[PDB]
């Protein structure tokens, strides 16, 4: 009923690549800020199927689309701090306790994901991204798929995802369980997080990173640059056997993830 209310004013570019551009828009009326995915069609479909799907606290909202044409646009939730990425100092990494808070948060997202059947396939912190007070949302389901329906489980067999984070099974298997793909994606996000380094540009025995890591060199970076009681968590979840990975429930018992660390939001205080 109030005019001007439907018109969007496209003020930044968050972000461009081969998929089309995400720009942040801001109504008319209200000022309420929204991400704009536009994508050009000269995978889509199936995003938006995948999104209609999603209601979380750590996964970016879905508000609809609209098409004009060949253009697809996609009205998503604006998340104002950015990617997780530029939050990894390199070579250094986070405080632990701001790792350990989105590992908790991200461990919430994926959860939820694996709960509707649907697996993201590629977690990295470019895709995790941070609202106004820091919560995590996990973002792009441009890769995503549903690997249970009607309770029946879709083993995978398609290649996807970003090499660094990708599980050892993608590369040596022909198909593979869906979930402990995302499992490992998330131990490496952790490890970015705790040492701001890549252990390895691919999981692969010709990849001597790799090997290293197999033979237990936790003596060598970015290893070294990681406390005991996360290095432990990282023992179980980058296990080459995905049958013999940690999985999420048992992740959640972990004794880092459950170690007090971190002090809640900074709230207003006086003295005397
Ligand atoms: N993953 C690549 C394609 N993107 C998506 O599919 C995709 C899918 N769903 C949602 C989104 C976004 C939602 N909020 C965002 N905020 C944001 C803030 C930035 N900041 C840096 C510049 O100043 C402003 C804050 C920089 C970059 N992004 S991106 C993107």
């Amino acid at each position: 009923a109030v005019p001007f209310v439907e018109d969007w004013d496209l003020v930044q570019t968050l972000g461009e690549g081969a998929y089309g551009e995400v720009q942040l828009a801001v109504n008319r009326v209200t000022e309420e800020a929204v991400a704009v995915k536009i994508v050009d069609m000269k995978n889509i479909k199936k995003e938006i199927c995948i999104n209609k799907m999603l209601n979380h606290e750590n996964v970016v909202k879905f508000y609809g689309h609209r098409r004009e044409g060949n253009i697809q646009y996609l009205f998503l939730e604006y998340c104002s701090g950015g990617e997780l990425f530029d939050r990894i100092e390199p070579d250094i990494g986070m405080p632990e306790p701001d790792a350990q808070r989105f590992f908790h948060q991200l461990m919430a997202g994926v959860v939820y994901l694996h709960g509707i059947g649907i697996t993201h396939r590629d977690i990295k912190p470019e895709n995790l991204l941070l609202d106004e007070r820091d919560n995590l949302k996990i973002s792009d389901f441009g890769l995503a798929t549903v690997f249970r329906y009607n309770n029946r489980e879709r083993l995978l067999n398609k290649m996807c995802g970003t090499l660094p984070y990708v599980a050892p099974e993608l590369l040596k298997r022909r198909e593979f369980h869906a979930e402990p793909v995302d499992v490992w994606s998330c131990g490496i996000v952790l490890t970015a997080m705790l040492a701001g380094e890549l252990p390895w540009d691919q999981p692969s025995d010709s990849c001597q990173e790799y090997s290293d890591w197999k033979e237990k060199k936790t003596y060598l970076n970015p290893w070294k640059k990681i406390d005991s009681a996360p290095l432990a968590l990282l023992h179980k979840i980058l296990v080459e056997n995905p049958s013999a990975r940690i999985t999420i429930p048992d992740i959640k018992k972990d004794r880092w993830y459950n170690k007090p660390l971190k002090k809640g939001a900074k709230r207003p205080r006086v003295t005397s």
